[PDB]
């Protein structure tokens, strides 16, 4: 931080004494169930070597967790969001560049606990007949406990370039009615993957044996609201002061199936079964400082 | 945050050098027990590409946790709030759009603790006769603890569009006199769902064997106070500068019933038995910058 | 801090009453998969004995965790990032100096828990044949629990001089599907190093038995985004007011090999097998207060 | 705090309505591997009874943790930093005085847990022959658990006078691959001091059996970056308005030796074997309000 | 807090619209190893009923933990700081008064954990000879855990008057190499007081069996830095506008003696064997707003 | 909070654009060992319906923990502060009123931990003779833990009226050398009340068997510093613009006595044995805006 290097806070930040032009662009993709919103800001700071555009991709991608197929009371399928994605990309011959973005990938940590114990204990025994007994024994215990936090979904910054940047919020793991956690690869020789299995031996129809969406991650059903920012820089002398940028909102769905084995329920999960992609092109005009779609 | 992208804090925010028109609108629905209040704010920032309206839905929906039926003395039913809802909807022909909203769904997390342990120990017997014994043993343990928070109610942002947005505060689970927690599906073969059961074997009538509201989540009785914000954008060039919007407050009630088996109490819960819907039409005038109902 | 020595906050900071000249310079290295971005700030504060240039090295170095080789189906290798580095170097004939930098090395801590516990107990047994027999016993135990946090990667400031400075974010240790944590030297006689081993006895081919990137540190694949700052001072009277500086972005990759032993999977790790070095020269003009490349 | 004594916050602080003159002085000692940087600030506040100079000593002292000796494959020695020092000294004739400094020594704390627990347990036995048995026993136990944090290195303000002040960052203790923690006096009859011992009885050479620096405190190798402030005051009537002051950066290295005993590795540590002392004289001109070396 | 009584924050503080006169006075007492610094501030706020002088007593009192006594290879003495004191005193004739001071005494707390646990447990036996066994027992446990923090030294505000005020930072207790903690009265029938004992029975001179100062509170050695504030009020109409005040920095040292008992080390601690007192008279001129010594 | 009700923060606070008159009044009662200080602030905000006076009662009441009687080595009594009090009272005929005060009584809380655990365990014995048996058992355990903080002294706001308000800082309970905690009612059939007993069976003068004041709450000896505020309102039309108000500082002391039984020490505590009351009248002049005594 500036203070660590003996500099007045904010001194090197950009935007002071600059008339900032902002804008909101909302698009709703009915078929893909995605509310796409771009909030932009043109920052042409004259003490900065380039014009800047801050593009904030927000809105929300519906989870769309749902029973899609019910082919018999013994077999049913559930489609669910295993990944949400937002991507911005500048066409190959664009002189403008991707300069920054937030959030980014943070280093995860884990707490380690190592414990060593050992003790002693005696024991004088006896009975009515008169037998006087005794005992002496030692003991040693060594063990460790590993602690770490696991978000239901991971927010990851995809390897960016000067033309493209993106984030993917992927299903990590989840607790099912206090059990697990389970993930996309969880497997029980008897029950298979119990990720969204409501009951193991219940008697209802397969289509009714899936976990209640309210008892699972809210992102699965109601959806995820992106809140990403990317800064694009542009040379004032660049010959073409108009830039095109394509934005992808995406949802990757897995297929979780339940079938009755005549004795109990067994679940299966198939990865990236479906993919819903909504693309939108925005036009950036660095002279009028406006962004449209 | 702006700091992470080397930009002066608040540089890209909307509002500066703008006269903002605010307003308050209160409506009490007696039949539905809802105090409905709209706090609005027009922000027509000329450096922003569109007119903006921030609508904050507040007030409070009474819980109405009450004993409604009493078929005799050994059976009675309790009406309780399993969900509170607030929705705003723009008629499909409006050019104005829902651009943002808050709160949104946040990713839940859980803490995982893995523990491994190994031990050694010796034992040396004894007794008056002069018999000396021995003992050498080992042990291994591989247990793990899972930790997470469980709010009595979850605040969920429903999948929005550019015309409709809503929230639902749904009952999640609750503690009943230190036991449980219990939820809408809890089931014991003997006592059924004990969600709001005061006693297991009391000799009182059914109507008097429901948990005292003061010992349950206060939202169940006194109520929930929404505090949601919806942002609506409007083209300044739009021919029609008036917009209609409907705001709906709802309460979904479950039916928790108790009956005497002959030896103990047994409860059952019927989901979404009743639904109290309170809708209201508001007029938004982007030119006068006022909202009326 | 200033307040700790009775001095008004901010009093000794640099930057006040100074027009700061900032700039952004972006470079993408396709071959090495590195998005390199320099954010600089020239601070020529006249109450300071020197001109300053704050150089923030950001961008993102792709992790590139991937299977690079596979011989048959029982042998395969995985290239992964064990180190990410950023270095700045001023030529020996330069009069400009490296004055500060951030972050720096933090002093690690650990928590200690010492446990001592005494205990005694009485006992009395008996049978139908009226046999009375008591038991008196005692016990002690010394325990020690050690606690500390372990980041997946450590961020380290390398020993700087007045002409060179660098940082290295190195792989420390990582949790593999709840087990471990494992590091570059972990070794088990039967399984070898299980760092990125998916299964111990799986029947799939080697290339398919590597931990899924989504289930490992996000730096390994998507990558690491540097956020380091370098401060360079320049004498206003130096004959030469132009400085060249070389910035280097690197990725050191280890080679994690898996092979079937006819009975189970066994892995090995080879350190620093590959090094991707991306260097670029920038020109610093202290007079025009601009940096170019 | 000032609010505790009903005084407007910052009212007694120094620096308002004063032009502060600052400066940076960087020196790199190659022989001792020390990047030395002085950041000074002259505050001649006229409502203060004396002139003020704040000298911040920063830069970085390399750790220099390295294998220095190799006599065969059974013996080897490691040089490592047990202390990093920074000292400032005014020659005794100077009228100027050291008035303040930061950081200082803080009172350390510890947590105490007393656990008294009572216990009662009975029993009933009955073999398949009609024989009955009983058991009644009690138990008591008093446990104590001590908790406190131990930084790898302690940052200490040495006893100052009005002519000299200094800090010493000394090696405290450190975890070795989850064991320990070990310190400079750690001793085991078998392995001796295992402080930096990689393996107890590995087959490699002595020079290859030292802990990976990356697995040890980063200060040991990469180095320590001082961040100390010294405040010096000066009478305005002082006849002589120039002051000399020496600044010494120091590193004390221990000698850690490992030798093969023919059955297992044994470690030995020799304290303060080497001292690297880098001294430099600066000139303080209270009139020109500048510092020079 | 002002906001708690509906008053704008700071509305009540003293000092606004007032030119404050500050000063620094440094005195080094070599024989007593005390860096004594007074930082004062005169606040003559015309809207306040009296003149204010805020005296801050800082600097640092050297710890001086040392093996000063050596009476052969079986006897040695360590002199250590059991208390540090700072006192300010106005003569009985003075009209100026002590009005406020900081820090003050804070109410300590303790955490209480009351645990009650009980349980049952079945058990069936059976040898390959047809003999079946049974077992049924229960248990009850009642135990409490007391938790609290123990600073090495306690900072205490002595009972002030309108003429004198003072502080004392007294040794509380301390952890000795993972054991204890020990205080000034710790007594063991075999080892006596092990406060600063390094080994129970190591074979070395008595002068070498004392705890390394680096392994004990740094206040014992390097020293304590007072940071106490005293506010003295003066009536603007008082005949004499000059006040004398005596400031005393003091150190009380205990004597920790070690001696071999033919088999082990035994320790004793003598309280307040030495009291190092450093007093200095200062002159306060309320008309000139100057403090001198 | 103002923000919670959509109002600009601080918008409703009192004191803006108002000249505030403040003052200090110091009184030392040697007989009662009480430093009494009043810090007042007249706030006559013309946009507020009444004149306002903020009276801050501070200073400090000496604890006075002391051995007062010694009737032979087997008997001795200790006087200690079981309560400290501060009260302000306006004679009944005053039109001025006590409007607010701080601190107030806050709702205490506790943490509840209910643990449910059940398990199974198999076994198989054996003897070189050829016998092969086994033991199968189960177990259950319901245990709960209660957590809460217990300050040594409780700061309580006494029931106020519009003519009188007061606080009491009463002794709650205290840890005695890691045992207890003890309070005024603690009673042991063998030792009686051990609140301040140094040793249970110590062979020394009774007057020397009281706990060292440094090992007990510092309020007991050095004392408590009141830091209370009282706001008084006054009608501007009131015909009499002078108000009298008495401030009482008080200390209540218990009597803790230790007598040798013959085999051990036994303590006894007599509640509210003594009461030291220091009263003083102040004159409030709402026109001159000053407080005098
Ligand atoms: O009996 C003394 C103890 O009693 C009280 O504790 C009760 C507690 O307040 C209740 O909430 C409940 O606890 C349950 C807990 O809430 C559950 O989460 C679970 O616990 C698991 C842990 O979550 C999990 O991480 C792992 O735990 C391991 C630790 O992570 C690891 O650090 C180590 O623990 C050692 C401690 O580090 C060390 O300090 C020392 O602990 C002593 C305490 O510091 C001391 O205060 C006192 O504890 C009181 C406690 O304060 C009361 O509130 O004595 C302790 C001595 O043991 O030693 C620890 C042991 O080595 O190891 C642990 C175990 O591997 O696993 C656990 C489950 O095993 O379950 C809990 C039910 O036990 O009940 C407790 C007890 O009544």
């Amino acid at each position: 931080a500036d203070s660590d290097i003996n500099i007045k806070t904010g001194t090197t930040d950009i935007g002071s004494n600059t008339t900032v032009k902002t804008g909101d662009l909302v698009t709703y993709d009915k078929e893909n169930g995605m509310h796409k919103k771009v909030f932009y800001s043109f920052i042409d700071d004259k003490n900065h070597n380039k014009k800047l555009l801050v593009i904030r991709t927000k809105g929300t991608i519906a989870g769309q967790y749902r029973v899609y197929s019910e082919e018999g009371a013994n077999k049913s399928g559930l489609a669910w969001p295993s990944a949400f994605k937002v991507q911005l990309q500048l066409p190959d011959n664009e002189v403008a560049q991707i300069s920054d973005y937030y959030p980014r990938n943070s280093i995860d940590t884990k707490e380690y606990n190592s414990t060593l114990t050992y003790g002693f204990n005696g024991n004088v025994t006896g009975d009515d007949t008169g037998k006087i007994g005794g005992l002496i024994g030692a003991n040693v215990s060594i063990g460790h406990t590993l602690k770490y936090v696991q978000p239901d979904f991971k927010t990851i910054l995809e390897s960016p370039t000067d033309k493209k940047v993106g984030w993917k919020v992927i299903f990590n793991n989840m607790v099912n009615q206090n059990w697990g956690p389970y993930d996309r690869d969880s497997w029980n020789p008897v029950y298979g993957n119990q990720l969204f299995m409501k009951t193991r031996n219940g008697s209802m129809k397969a289509a009714d044996n899936f976990l209640d969406p309210n008892k699972a991650s809210s992102l699965l059903s109601s959806g995820f609201s992106p809140d990403f920012a990317t800064v694009i820089t542009m040379d004032r002398k660049a010959s073409k002061q108009q830039t095109n940028i394509d934005v992808i909102y995406e949802r990757v769905r897995d297929d979780y199936q339940l079938h009755w084995t005549s004795t109990n329920w067994k679940g299966t999960n198939t990865k990236d079964k479906w993919t819903d992609r909504s693309s939108e092109r925005y036009k950036i005009d660095w002279e009028k400082e406006e962004m449209t779609n």
